[PDB]
């Protein structure tokens, strides 16, 4: 029919959805949510959503936990503060700016606050279907012009109502007090934020944060150069059974055949920088730019390559051995965000 | 010949140059410079260059002044700190992250330091031709794969002896400048506004100033779909350097609105920051630009542009006082959001 769709399909199929497409949009006060990948569109594998919002002096949501969902916060642009705490571990907070990442495993108390005027948060939540919460809390938005968001109490449900959302896997943590001793975008002191390497948490269940470019990286040289920066591996996902990362890409040299991939689990990516061509199943090849999302059903063959000299995508895969993990296993440890200057 | 080029042309003509094209690449230590618009390519109107670099614990250049060039620093991605001081005024510094902007007029002392691993600075320097300095001090880079910078603590670039010798290049050393070290939350001195509130352009020419992404003044133009101009340099600050600089954010063009043709006295250019923008210049094919791609339009050449993405943002520069950004401002209204209205 058409590979490109304006809202996520109501069933599993190859699709691309452009940045700021309608995507069943709702607003929650000033925040505008778009559901690029849903439970029905992914066969319940994962939800990929974008939230665009203006600066707020108040929290963007009351503190809460998910018992059954793993949540991932990625800052596409602008900035937002994220607070997280597992059990009786020290409360952590970071101010995420463009390309920064925050990991929120099951049973981790969290909240966020939108700082900059042009802020966009990409949420990847596993398993899929978590969006039903926003269908309830939000008000449908026609947003005819596709504007990123519509131009101080805490945003969202009040204390009574947030304590009423257990059926959507939201559990209130009303006694949680977000720490107020942030300095240079982090607290407590003696955390590393934009000043040094960030490791993935070695302990399952603990939150962690990776500043843009400061996490572990792997160079794969098999099909041109690709650099995988892991955000979630089997160590962290455990039974939620997924991977999450960015993949950075060179062009494919004309002497290299662009490979054909197929994996048992669904996967998806959102372009962050550059221009990436995707050919999925029997559909025409389509070039994606900033914020565009490609979705590939499990078991469907696909090909992708970068038309830009350098592109970076945020990538999610259902399963323990999707594309990013395959590229890591076929690659080597690498200490740069740039690939070699020679083939 | 063809619209799309791998290095900027050697004479004035319409062209498009893709992000990370060769663009007469040079390195200076760890920094890789690319010259998307040059003096010769713009008829000396302006230079638009991109510098990609990894984190450094040292300054990216020794402190210095330009007497005849106005420098503009825009953070495409990553982050870098910028220091600046004019005459008798207090020394200012900000840590710029994606979409942030720092203005450095003639006769303002300045230096910078690269903070994050994947940092990209776009420099717009007026008038054009300043890039000779980077040819001269730089080392030619072939960069076959077009990698953003070459993978790999003294101050980067010329030593103090060398930088005191570069007057011909309009570089004057300020070796007694001490970059302030009391940065907190990305700014010093403490009594400044950075990512916490509105930023104004300088009240007059000659003074440095900084605009954090989304926090400067904005104007909505509704004549051709919705466009939001966020000025960075106006006639007030440019004076005789005679240019304007801003971002322009764009909606799609509604089917009932004709995409306008423009033809300006002076050369103009833009680099896409977010989104997908089609440009149709002269008799060349409509061409779609993505992140970091640059379009250059000579004065006197007709062109049309529109956004294929639902929202695009470009960094825009024009020679003259009445280029595209100022035209859209004059035809528009003050506006307090980085988003345009939800209805046409
Ligand atoms: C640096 O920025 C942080 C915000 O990230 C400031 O922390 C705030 O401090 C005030 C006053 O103590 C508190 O009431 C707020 O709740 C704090 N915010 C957060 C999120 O921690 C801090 O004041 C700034 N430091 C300086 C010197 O400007
Ligand atoms: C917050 O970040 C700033 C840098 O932006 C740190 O500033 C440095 O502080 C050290 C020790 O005082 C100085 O030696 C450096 O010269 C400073 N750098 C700059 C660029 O000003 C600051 O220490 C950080 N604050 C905290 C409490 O961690
Ligand atoms: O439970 C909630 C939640 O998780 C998130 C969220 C938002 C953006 C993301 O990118 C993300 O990963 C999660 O927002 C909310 C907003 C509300 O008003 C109420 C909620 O209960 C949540
Ligand atoms: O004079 C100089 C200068 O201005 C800049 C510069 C760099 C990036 C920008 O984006 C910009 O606007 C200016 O770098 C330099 C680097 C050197 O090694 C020596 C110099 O003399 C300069
Ligand atoms: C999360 O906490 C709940 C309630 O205490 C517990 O039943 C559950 O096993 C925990 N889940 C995980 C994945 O740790
Ligand atoms: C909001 O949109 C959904 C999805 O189309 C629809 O089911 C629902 O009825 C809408 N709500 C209202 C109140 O119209
Ligand atoms: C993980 O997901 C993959 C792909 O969806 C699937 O093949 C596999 O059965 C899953 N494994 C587990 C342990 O559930
Ligand atoms: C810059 O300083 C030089 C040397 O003092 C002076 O001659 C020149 O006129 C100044 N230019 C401007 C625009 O202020
Ligand atoms: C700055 O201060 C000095 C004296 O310290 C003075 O000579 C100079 O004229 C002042 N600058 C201006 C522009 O007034
Ligand atoms: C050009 O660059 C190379 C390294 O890329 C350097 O060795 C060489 O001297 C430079 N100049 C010439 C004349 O090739
Ligand atoms: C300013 O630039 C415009 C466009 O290039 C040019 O036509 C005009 O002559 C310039 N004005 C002055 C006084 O330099
Ligand atoms: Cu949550
Ligand atoms: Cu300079």
């Amino acid at each position: 029919s058409s590979l490109i769709v304006e809202d996520a399909p109501d069933h599993v199929r190859p699709y691309v959805i452009r940045h700021y497409s309608h995507a069943r949009a709702v607003t929650v006060d000033t925040q505008l949510y778009r559901f690029y990948v849903t439970g029905p569109s992914s066969g319940y594998a994962f939800t990929l959503m974008g939230t665009n919002a203006p600066h707020s002096d108040a929290l963007g949501v009351l503190p809460h936990i998910h018992q059954k969902h793993y949540e991932n916060f990625y800052c596409n642009k602008g900035s937002f503060q994220l607070w997280a705490q597992s059990g009786n571990e020290t409360q952590q907070t970071r101010v995420l700016s463009s390309g920064d990442y925050g990991s929120v495993p099951r049973n981790v108390t969290h909240t966020f606050q939108i700082q900059d005027p042009d802020t966009e948060m990409t949420g990847v939540i596993v398993p899929g279907g978590f969006e039903d919460l926003f269908y309830y809390l939000g008000t449908n938005a026609t947003d005819t012009t596709h504007t990123p968001y519509i131009p101080s109490s805490t945003t969202g449900p009040d204390s009574s109502t947030i304590s009423t959302l257990q059926s959507f896997d939201v559990y209130a943590e009303l006694s949680f007090t977000p720490r107020t001793d942030t300095v240079n975008g982090t607290a407590p002191a003696n955390t590393v934020w934009h000043t040094g390497a960030n490791a993935l948490a070695s302990t399952a269940g603990d939150p962690y944060f990776i500043a843009n470019g400061w996490g572990p990286k792997y160079l794969n040289s098999q099909y041109g150069y690709q650099i995988v920066a892991p955000f979630v591996t089997a160590t962290q996902a455990q039974d939620t059974n997924y991977t999450l990362s960015t993949i950075s890409m060179s062009t494919t040299p004309s002497t290299v055949t662009v490979p054909t991939w197929s994996f048992p689990g669904a996967c998806a990516f959102q372009v962050q920088e550059g221009r990436v061509v995707v050919q999925i199943g029997d559909y025409a090849a389509t070039e994606l730019g900033s914020g565009d999302v490609a979705f590939i059903p499990g078991g469907v063959e696909f090909k992708y390559y970068s038309e830009a000299y350098f592109s970076k995508v945020l990538f999610v895969s259902s399963g323990s051995d999707g594309l990013d993990q395959n590229l890591v296993n076929g690659g080597e440890e690498w200490s740069s965000v740039s690939f070699p200057a020679d083939w």
